[PDB]
């Protein structure tokens, strides 16, 4: 009923407000800024960089032209030799910025040997030049390799649900790789998520409640090749450990799943998440299989991947009363 | 007897079907996608892309030129000035968008100052050529550095072997460094895989049991020099526990050795994988040793590495009959 | 009273000296120390290297033209050809130079096939001139993503305050995220700083003990999206334990605060530093909450981050009496 | 007595023989191997790269000039057009090829529109040179960033020392960083090096026993600013637990000691390691102080971090007879 904290495709459901000091900051840690704005904004910036940077020596050399007499003899002759050659106007000054800092470089303008200022600018022109160009690739090459994209290619089962293994009731869900290529050094978190008033009568708008998924024994740590079921067993230090079906399909919060690993190719940390809502946790089912042997290898199929099936031998009571009754 | 989970060379044996929706996946992970591809096509890609984008550039400045006269006057004379000098047909438009884009720039062709939309043209195809640029560049040095190559140089033994050791029976299986470069932050993970049947009746096609190698007490970290044997005590909670010599000659399950760190050069961590399906692996054997001490260094003889040599006191029961009997 | 180790900006409040063998050192770890300085001097150093080598490329070309006579025939005729046309001085070669190694290449100045020596160094330079490139990429690149930036757009409470929450006295601080974009494998650590004398007599200067934040059950790990207030649990294992309210108010110590988690954009690790004296710990007090539900998503105050309000039923002894006196 | 694993830089001092299939590992490992050898030899190999495409390319446009006809009339007329302009025999061809995948097209040398292979050839040329240049950028920036570097401004101890600490008999060695910038996720690990017979006759020519410096509750993880004092406890888990001073100073094994954390700049992940001999280890010894507090700062004097003061109290006994004498 309450709104949820993440959405089912892993997006975080919260706006920052009142960041009152938050333009000096995102300038302080520019990189992260530039990186996080979509591609068109970026692309955008840098395309601006090299206007002004080719607009600003365009003018210079119009200048040095102006100045050195060179827009009324542009091509030189026997007695007057220009600083650059060619330069008869301010679209021409602009034609050799951009030719000497892109090094293309035409050659029908051309700097000469006879003005040091002249020298001078194609020399910082081009250092300046490598300088943008080293930015602007840098930029792009942290854009393109953003790991958070491989969450796209990794799979949370639609609903969790609450069933019987190996003696414990427990609660599952269920994680995909969608690719070939690994998650390296995976490992998986859950946390309950709902408000929460303390003893001493402090109203925690939501608290994070860690849910047991092996951590202590490193059995978080997962070996992920076809789809595996997390789980988590309900016992006295859950905070399930009280919950029947029927508390379930009356109560409100969620459960928020988390998928960390690195990307095989770059080794970079990827966070994929997901969230199950009380109503959409499926108590007294199981998941179906997808994992089958052929002659020569095993195969998964990926059209079962989110279904279930009910399982009526399964304990209706909470995992309290499963003790005390016992 | 049942095919295996990984082969000796750590390749999953896995096929996925019906994952219908992967093209658009494939598309908003399209980086991954990407520098998972083989060198074949990536390169093949990137080539497309500077072609079509040559291809382009090249048509509109063969339009521009058609329509402003170009085509009938390509040098220009004394009451006449083309947008592009010696465009004088599509082959020579497409080099002269080659020579901008490359910035090869021969200047044969060469845009002039009349045509603003020349001008234009140049500066957009400019950026365009850095941003393609970066790109491929991005894309390469990814594919480059892919950290799973460096398992080529990291090595399993091809048995494990099950001995006595400081009292109790282990499972063991070696692992060793071919280069000088160090692995750094190394640590060693293994699994027990089968199918399943639990209490509840759920079949599990093929459930992973981790293997203990000391994770509690932070002893799967290796400082890996020379070959190290990796040593698994079967002791009550592990899952081979009642497992004998003739249990385990008949016997249909798989272990999955892990070894993970990272690269030093790069420090981007690779994932090393082998296997030892139960008929691989040798009760009553030990490796043989390959360190041995020189004047003023130690050697390693990897010719040994994978030798074992059988030891007849060796128990044949299982660790559950080690301690029921005593 | 005494001065602080870390100030509340994370920067830590230390000088070294007599470091006698560090140019030694510094040189041998070059990069490290070239993405470590500013800014201003990296540019500075990539300038000097470029200047440097176009200014030998440039003597070496003027020392073939003046050997070979093109000093004398800069532009050739039917019976001699210049190993470079238009090398006429030493500003003519030193443009060559440049326009070589940038690739810019005008032409005007121009190798010809006449002179082997000529080609070579062409050869040469190019090579060497795509090699200084790559070193300006690298450290540009590499100086652009430095992951300490991110401590910017993260945020710790100005004050740590001392409260009871579920019946235990506990030390608590707030951490918060200024972007939307996520630090991942996020994690929190404490430590007590302050001087010691040992029982044997030992004095250790500066002391750093540990204040537990739950790392023996993982709860040192978090999911930050909204504030988190962090909790240290003042119990018989805390170096607070026998500190009351008042104790506090005439004490001498600091609690310096750490935030490690990996930049989502890069997988790159920073880490976020802040500090607590003895005198800027809140006894009594709590956070005002800053996350509020709307109709569809949550929203944070940012304005009410560091703001506190008293607690007047908060125990004024110290948690030793709180077990000692029950 | 017996020669050391590891050296006082951190250097192993192990070389590896009979290593058959090296060569096809190393070749299907490229980017490792590439990155691992010398400058000077991957510098080298580079230089090659660049020789041998642009001396194919070269004789590519030479063969179709000699076909053409170019090589009687590079400049060509009225009725006659070469492929390549001024590509008159091998040496211009080669030049040609040169100034077309540097960019730099000095342009005397210029494709014509004439014969649809020549231009074929150039786009080729052009791709190729990216690919090429791409692969350099990619080695010479992760061989310029190589971690491994970084524990040259990281510094361990000369020696180690045996001394009580609040009430506990304690080895220790001293850690310092030589730079500003930090090492974060800085952890440490001890390791006692010697060969070994087991119980049931197996020799081990070099076994590998942890020396706990606090793992289990994560103490091993440290905060560096000023130089730190590593402690291992010598207890009843230890394996010095029963090692007096005249065993010390008549034993023979070596402790490898190891600091590993990432590069705050680069967040790349260094391992820095030393070694301490049984000799090396000075039983009754304490390290000299390096830090104290100034007015408004502290400041660390590294002229004494190697430095240790006797303490005649140390008891001289093995840590098992001081609790078995207690
Ligand atoms: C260039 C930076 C672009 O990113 C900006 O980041 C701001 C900081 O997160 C956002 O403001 C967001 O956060 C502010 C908090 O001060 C609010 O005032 C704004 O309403 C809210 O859109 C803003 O939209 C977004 O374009
Ligand atoms: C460009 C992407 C290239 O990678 C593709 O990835 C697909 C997705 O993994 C593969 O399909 C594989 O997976 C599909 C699952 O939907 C099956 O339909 C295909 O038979 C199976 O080859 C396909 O071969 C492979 O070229
Ligand atoms: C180029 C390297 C620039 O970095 C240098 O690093 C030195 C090493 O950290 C600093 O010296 C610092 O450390 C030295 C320790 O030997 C002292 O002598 C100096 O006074 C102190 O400024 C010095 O300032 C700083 O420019
Ligand atoms: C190009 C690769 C350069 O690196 C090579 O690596 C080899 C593999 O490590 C070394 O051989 C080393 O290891 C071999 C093991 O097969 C021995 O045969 C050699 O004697 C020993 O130098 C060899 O020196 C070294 O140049
Ligand atoms: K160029
Ligand atoms: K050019
Ligand atoms: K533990
Ligand atoms: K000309
Ligand atoms: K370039
Ligand atoms: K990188
Ligand atoms: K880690
Ligand atoms: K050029
Ligand atoms: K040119």
């Amino acid at each position: 009923c309450r709104n949820r904290f993440v959405k089912k495709n892993g997006q975080c459901n919260v706006e920052f407000t009142n960041m009152d000091d938050w333009p000096q900051r995102y300038i302080a840690d520019m990189f992260t800024t530039c990186v996080d704005i979509r591609w068109r904004y970026m692309l955008l910036l840098f395309s601006l960089a090299f206007l002004v940077s080719w607009l600003l020596f365009g003018l210079i050399f119009w200048l040095i032209a102006l100045i050195h007499g060179d827009l009324e003899n542009p091509g030189g002759d026997d007695t007057f030799k220009p600083c650059v050659l060619q330069v008869n106007g301010f679209v021409a000054a602009f034609l050799f910025s951009i030719e000497t800092q892109t090094t293309i470089g035409y050659g029908f303008r051309c700097v000469t040997e006879e003005c040091p200022l002249a020298v001078f600018m194609v020399v910082v022109q081009s250092i300046v030049g490598c300088i943008i160009d080293s930015f602007m690739i840098g930029a792009i090459m942290a854009k393109m390799a953003r790991p958070k994209k491989r969450a796209q290619t990794l799979l949370f089962s639609h609903n969790a649900v609450v069933a019987m293994r190996d003696g414990k009731l427990c609660l599952m869900w269920r994680v995909g790789n969608l690719r070939k290529s690994h998650i390296v050094e995976a490992h998986v978190r859950a946390q309950l998520i709902k408000p929460r008033i303390t003893e001493e009568g402090e109203y925690i708008p939501l608290d994070q409640i860690d849910i047991d998924v092996g951590f202590d024994k490193g059995l978080d740590r997962i070996f992920l090749v076809s789809p595996i079921t997390i789980l988590h067993e309900i016992n006295e230090d859950s905070p399930l450990f009280g919950i029947s079906r029927q508390d379930l399909e009356t109560d409100d919060f969620e459960i928020v799943v988390i998928l960390e690993g690195m990307v095989e190719a770059t080794a970079m940390t990827t966070q994929a998440r997901s969230s199950y809502l009380a109503s959409e946790i499926l108590w007294g089912h199981r998941f179906e299989p997808v994992l089958f042997e052929e002659k020569n290898q095993y195969k998964v199929d990926y059209s079962h991947f989110h279904k279930t099936y009910e399982v009526p031998s399964t304990p209706r009571c909470s995992a309290k009363d499963l003790v005390e009754n016992k």
